């Protein structure tokens, strides 16, 4: 289970990975061949050449000598170090590249799995789980195991075999001392272990916090709409602020937890140094071991320790892959009982469909408790048409769902031809199947490929003879691009009747052998109804089908006519024989970019508040990191003061001091490491929590025009947050805190040099650009992918939330294949700059080390020049080459901190961009007119009004209206005529392109914004639910008050659903689905219904909300609102006509304009439009 990741590495990601661990052993080894140098050799000269040197040895004749015998071992060095270096070269980047080629090449393989085994979920395990969390699990958690599988693990090898190295050397020179030093190496390993699994489930957790942000944030942006309607957004916010809260308390707990663990680590080191040290002297005091044997050994060890510390960063990004990893291949794993990618199953070749319903036993799996269907038996023949007719709640979607075995029965059996359909292949099965959902959903694509989702090789010639079986033709014809105008999500910049004949002729080219049609004419007009039905009944010999409606006069023609109630059918037979019978039809019947450079700079300003944290850990920064290089120098004095003690007593006491004084380090390494991680995590984690915040509150702030745009879909938008956020973390925190740290590294070998020596910190200004300038070129090639990434990114991320939030469509149209290609697709750039980027990268790190090498041989030669020109002592050039390698052994590092930075850059850019992006019409503003009273009066004057997403179309051309106090206004007409439009424009969703809208007189764009809205009290045309309790959504409707118990059950009983409510267990606290898809269609609407009324609003906007409704239900909703019809103005929009002769005035809208207006007297007086609506 540790390494469940690495699961689809292959023989080449294996290749990779063993030729990079070679090589980046080899890179290690390297240093310690640095090291073989010293103490002995170039030191066994050294010691021997001042210390060891004669008062005067004729040294006018010999000490020159000895100086050019020490020029010339320097300049053999100096050969070997640029050779040295050229290995390094290559053996850096295979290591670096071809590990970055491995991770990238797994992680590909990874998000592509994930997204497979997604797919291949059930519909019940959709409905048990939360799936809003899977975009965020794909986007963040790969990238964390990312990040843990690649070039860091190289790195770790070759910190590992430095220390190794030294390890070796150690006890060649002389062992049972480097025993003593690394006898402690056991603890250290423990203590990594314990750091590192801690940080294994604190990353867990804070992705489990993440997830459950993102969840919030994908159901809040998926219905923008609702939310801003309803006045949501503080409330929506805040729901993301408490996730983001959970997150960022994990962090910081992660944060102290690992530093704490990291400072009792370098306590525990030191103090194996002290005494090491104190061995040491013993041992050298003793005879037994020469002060060079000593010096070699310590120095070894002590540069491979130095190795094995820097290597935590990667053990670090190592246990947050594994903290990752759960989740992903946990969901990985997981196997559905009903498989639609199988190849198992039977496929007969000639199916005539004999559809049979047996003793079935039905309860959903998110409400076992709740029996839906109890023994339901029906029989359908071939080429026969079954009307399943009932009160909302009664299971016929529920049978609809069980035809296409989106769920198995728990008793009883559905069966095709006497076969049972669990034996028959899955996809063959769903394939034979063609289904209209009660409220159908579209993709966010053009209209052709939305058809062509029903049957992929499907030709235009059929397409369109399929629209004009679905009556869709001619509004498709008339608007421009034709069939190559996108649609919106879901659908949503159609209007409803054109999104349900495009889900009807995306039904009819898959040329189904088995039709489902639930409500398949709810949105439909009546002449579109009708011609709809006249093309299904003319191709209704070859194919069975089970339709479910509320219009009487769909079911009237119907072969045979199923009757349900309490689970059971209770008539079944002709029309006939129903009246006949007078069953429950019969009561039926009866009730007829620019990216700044100082973007990322300007994201820090927002970290201001935490100045203090900030300057303490750069005090925690500059002293540890000026620690190492002045190691040097200290030790420098410790072999100084040993050589020049003298008695042994003194040098006994110099080399305890000098044991103390490790031990102080030692507390003060504590001290400082642990302040410097924790102050650097906590900005950071605060940092991230605010810029989260932030954006989500900008994106909650814009228009709905915003929305509409194809860039701003909800998968697009979840993750350019959650991608925005990651990547400017990634160069913040404890990152941060290493690079101080290492620059104070660098920084103090300058200082220390120019007091020892001067002339050789010339090599600094010759060193220090040519690492510069090819650390810059890598930022320009790093940042340009990098907003490429990230676009293609928003693009992944959009195909798989669509894919995700749109499952049951997608399953029901057996395209799970096709959105995986397309997920696949989208892939491909960011797939292949990360193969770009091993390389870039590789050649980089590889290119940095070279140049570390080769100024190392630069100094060993220009130390020379100066040493046997007597312009500088040899002690000084040996210190001088210890500070520029101590302060060069972190360059790598460094280095690495570059594809952080441009990452960090270009989000930072952005982030900048959303927060300070202000719309048109601002809810957040306070400004605007609050009038004390309102009368409730709603004119429209001279109104035009064109959608931004499709402006060539006028919509509205000079739309007039009034409706006062008390009175109904009923808008009717065709579909897509813009009866919707008028509401999106009164609740200022858009604004007019010319014409007015008055409220009491007063134009509403002087209103306040807010204030206008919660005057307001909508149903949409297809409601939209939240993934919560019932009383949560119903209290919704009222936002800044709290509803009260009473108040929630008062609108239930107004909306005819406290009933149902009650009757189910975990009543008003029972959790509706996503998007209400865990209720009845009825039961959403009436919901929906309640959240609308208890607000109690001066206006209420009504679009067909009683499409969904029973009769009964519609007429009980009906009286309710007729109780209250005096004290608010009412606007309808209804298909149905009984909802319209009781309304005060009634208005037909043809092609944005009134036609007829009147009551409904008059207009049946008049035989003009509304006339020819009534007869049909
Ligand atoms: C020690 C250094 C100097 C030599 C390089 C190590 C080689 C022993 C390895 C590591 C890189 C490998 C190559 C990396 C790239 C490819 C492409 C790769 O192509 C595919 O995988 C194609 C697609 C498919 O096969 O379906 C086939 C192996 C090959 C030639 C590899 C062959 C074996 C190589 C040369
Ligand atoms: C011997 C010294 C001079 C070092 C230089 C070696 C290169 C000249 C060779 C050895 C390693 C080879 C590379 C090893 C791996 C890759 C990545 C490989 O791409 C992949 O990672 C495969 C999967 C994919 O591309 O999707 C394409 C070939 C390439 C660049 C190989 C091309 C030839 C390279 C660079
Ligand atoms: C502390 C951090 C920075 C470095 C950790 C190094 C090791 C713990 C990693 C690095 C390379 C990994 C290996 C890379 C590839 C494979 C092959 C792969 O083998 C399988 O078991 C495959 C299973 C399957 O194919 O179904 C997964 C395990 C293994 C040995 C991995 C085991 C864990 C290893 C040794
Ligand atoms: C884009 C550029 C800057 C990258 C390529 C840099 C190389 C061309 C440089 C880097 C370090 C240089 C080396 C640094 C030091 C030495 C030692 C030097 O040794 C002597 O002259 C000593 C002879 C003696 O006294 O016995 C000879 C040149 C050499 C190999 C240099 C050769 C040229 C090297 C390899
Ligand atoms: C760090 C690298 C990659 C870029 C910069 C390279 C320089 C720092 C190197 C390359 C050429 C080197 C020089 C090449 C030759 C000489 C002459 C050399 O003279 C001798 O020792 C020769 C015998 C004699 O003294 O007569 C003294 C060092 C010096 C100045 C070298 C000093 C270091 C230099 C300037
Ligand atoms: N996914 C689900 N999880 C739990 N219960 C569900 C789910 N879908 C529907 N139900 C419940 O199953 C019952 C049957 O509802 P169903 O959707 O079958 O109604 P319908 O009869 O087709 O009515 P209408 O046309 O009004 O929507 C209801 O109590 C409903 O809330
Ligand atoms: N967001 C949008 N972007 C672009 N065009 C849109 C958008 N919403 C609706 N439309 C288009 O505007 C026109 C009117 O749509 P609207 O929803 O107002 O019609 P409607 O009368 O309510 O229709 P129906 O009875 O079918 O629900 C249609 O052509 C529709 O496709
Ligand atoms: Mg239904
Ligand atoms: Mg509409």
């Amino acid at each position: 289970s540790v390494l469940t990741m690495f699961r689809y590495a292959g023989w080449l990601d294996r290749l990779y990975m063993l030729v990079g661990t070679l090589a980046a052993i080899i890179h290690g080894v390297a240093l310690p061949l640095m090291m073989l140098i010293f103490g002995d050799m170039t030191d066994s000269f050294a010691s021997v050449g001042q210390v060891s040197k004669q008062s005067t040895q004729m040294s006018e004749a010999d000490k020159r000598a000895m100086f050019a015998k020490l020029e010339e071992e320097m300049t053999t060095y100096a050969y070997y170090y640029t050779g040295i270096g050229a290995g390094v070269l290559i053996v850096a980047y295979i290591q670096v590249s071809f590990w970055a080629l491995a991770a990238g090449r797994q992680i590909h393989k990874i998000r592509q799995k994930f997204f497979h085994a997604i797919m291949n979920q059930e519909i019940g395990w959709f409905d048990v789980h939360d799936v809003g969390e899977l975009n965020t699990r794909l986007t963040d958690d790969v990238s964390k195991i990312n990040e843990g599988i690649g070039d860091k693990i190289g790195m770790f090898f070759q910190a590992m075999a430095t220390f190794f190295g030294g390890f070796i050397i150690g006890f060649t020179r002389g062992w049972k001392l480097t025993l003593v030093i690394l006898a402690i190496s056991p603890v250290l390993g423990l203590s990594a272990g314990i750091w590192a699994k801690i940080l294994s489930s604190f990353t867990d957790k804070e992705l489990h916090a993440y997830a459950k942000a993102g969840a919030v944030a994908e159901e809040v942006l998926a219905a923008i709409r609702t939310v801003i309607a309803f006045g949501g957004q503080k409330k929506e916010l805040e729901r993301y602020n408490n996730n983001l809260e959970e997150a960022k308390r994990l962090g910081i707990k992660k944060a102290i937890t690992a530093n704490i663990s990291m400072g009792a680590a370098f306590l525990l080191i030191y103090a194996s140094y002290a005494l090491a040290f104190w061995y040491g002297t013993s041992l050298v005091i003793s005879k037994e071991y020469s002060i060079g044997q000593v010096l070699t050994v310590f120095f070894s060890v002590c540069i491979g320790a130095f190795s094995v510390g820097q290597a935590s960063p990667n053990i670090e990004a190592f246990a947050n892959a594994r903290g990752a990893a759960y989740e992903v291949f946990k969901i990985i794993d997981n196997k559905p009982s009903i498989d639609s990618f199988s190849k198992s199953g039977h496929k007969p070749d000639n199916i005539q469909g004999n559809l049979e319903f047996k003793n079935i036993h039905f309860s959903y799996p998110s409400r076992k408790e709740v029996q839906i269907l109890k023994g339901l038996n029906l029989k359908v023949k071939s080429g026969q048409t079954v009307a399943l007719v009932g009160n909302s709640g009664g299971g016929k979607s529920t049978t609809v769902q069980l035809m296409q075995r989106l769920y198995d029965p728990l008793d009883g059996m559905v069966s095709i031809d006497g076969q049972d359909i669990r034996t028959i292949n899955v996809r063959y099965l769903r394939e034979i199947i063609g289904v209209v959902s009660q409220e159908p959903v579209l993709f966010a694509t053009t209209i052709a490929e939305n058809i062509r989702y029903g049957r992929e090789d499907v030709t235009m010639d059929e397409i369109e003879k399929a629209v004009k079986e679905a009556n869709a033709y001619d509004f498709i014809m008339k608007l421009p691009h034709q069939f190559d105008t996108l649609v919106g999500e879901r659908g949503a910049q159609l209007s409803g009747g054109q999104k349900q004949r495009i889900a009807i002729a995306r039904a009819l080219v898959r040329n189904p052998k088995i039709l489902l049609l639930d409500e398949a004419t709810s949105a439909l007009d009546t002449e579109s109804e009708a011609v709809v039905q006249a093309a299904l009944d003319k191709a209704r010999e070859g194919r069975t089908t089970i339709v479910i409606a509320h219009r009487l006069s769909t079911v009237r023609n119907a072969d045979v006519i199923a009757g349900f109630d309490g689970g059971v059918i209770v008539e079944q037979g002709n029309h006939d024989e129903l009246m006949r019978e007078k069953g429950i039809y019969f009561k039926l019947v009866m009730t007829q970019e620019d990216v700044p450079p100082a973007s990322f700079w300007r994201i820090l300003k927002l970290n201001s508040t935490e100045w203090p944290y900030f300057v303490v850990g750069i005090f925690a920064a500059i002293i540890n990191g000026g620690l190492q290089p002045a190691f040097s120098v200290i030790f420098s004095k410790v072999v100084g003061v040993f050589t020049n003690g003298g008695p042994p007593e003194t040098q006994r006491q110099n080399s305890n001091l000098f044991s103390l004084l490790f031990l102080i380090l030692g507390i003060i390494s504590f001290i400082t490491f642990f302040l410097q991680g924790f102050t650097f995590g906590k900005a950071g984690e605060i940092l991230t929590k605010r810029l989260r915040y932030m954006v989500f509150k900008s994106m909650l702030r814009q228009d709905v025009s915003w929305f509409d745009d194809p860039k701003n879909t909800t998968g697009a938008l979840t993750t350019r947050l959650a991608n925005d956020a990651a990547q400017v973390k990634g160069a913040t925190g404890s990152r941060l805190a290493v690079i101080f740290q290492n620059i104070a590294n660098l920084g103090t070998g300058i200082i220390i040099s120019l007091i020892y020596g001067w002339q050789l910190t010339l090599l600094l200004l010759a060193i220090v650009p040519i690492i510069a300038i090819a650390g810059v070129v890598e930022m320009k090639m790093l940042s340009g992918q990098a907003l490429k990434d990230k676009k293609e990114l928003e693009g992944s991320g959009k195909i798989a939330t669509e894919a995700i939030e749109n499952f049951r469509t997608v399953v029901s149209l057996t395209r799970e294949q096709k959105f995986e290609t397309m997920y696949a697709q989208s892939l491909q750039i960011p797939y292949r700059n990360a193969m770009k980027k091993a390389h870039v990268f590789g050649i980089t790190f590889s290119f940095t080390q070279a140049m570390m090498y080769f100024s190392y041989a630069a100094a060993f030669r220009f130390g020379a020049y100066l040493v046997t020109q007597q312009l500088m002592t040899f002690e000084n050039v040996l210190l001088v080459f210890s500070a520029i390698v101590f302060g060069a052994m972190a360059v790598g590092q460094v280095s690495s901190f570059a594809p952080d930075y441009a990452k960090a850059t270009v989000s930072a850019s952005h982030i900048i961009r959303i927060i300070e992006k202000t719309p048109e019409i601002d809810s957040y503003s306070t400004q605007g007119l609050k009038p004390n009273m309102l009368e409730g009066n709603v004119q429209f004057s001279g109104v035009v009004f064109n959608y931004p997403t499709r402006p060539s179309i006028p919509v509205l051309q000079g739309l007039s209206l009034e409706v006062k106090k008390g009175q109904t206004l009923a808008l009717v007409g065709s579909s897509g005529g813009g009866k919707s439009t008028v509401v999106q424009l009164l609740e200022r969703f858009y604004d007019p392109m010319a014409g007015s809208v008055f409220l009491d007189g007063k134009e509403i764009k002087q209103l306040n914004v807010q204030w206008l809205r919660a005057q307001l009290g909508i149903v949409s045309q297809e409601p939209i639910l939240f993934d919560r309790s019932i009383a949560e959504n119903i209290a919704y409707g009222d936002n800044s008050r709290v509803v009260s118990y009473e108040e929630i059950v008062r609108a239930a009983k107004e909306a005819n659903i406290h009933q149902f409510i009650d009757s189910l267990p975990d009543k008003y606290n029972t959790r509706v689905g996503d998007k209400g898809t865990q209720l009845s269609g009825g039961q959403k609407q009436r919901i929906a219904i309640a959240r609308a009324l208890v607000r109690q609003p001066h206006i209420l906007l009504l679009d067909e909300a009683t499409s969904a409704l029973d009769t009964e239900s519609e007429k009980v909703v009906q009286e309710a609102l007729d109780k209250a019809r005096e004290g608010r103005t009412v606007i309808v929009i209804a298909h149905r006509l009984s909802t319209i002769q009781n309304a005060d005035l009634i208005v037909v809208i043809q092609n944005g304009k009134v036609k007829e207006h009147g009551t409904h007297q008059q207009l049946l007086a008049q035989k003009g439009i509304y006339f020819s609506m009534v007869s049909v």
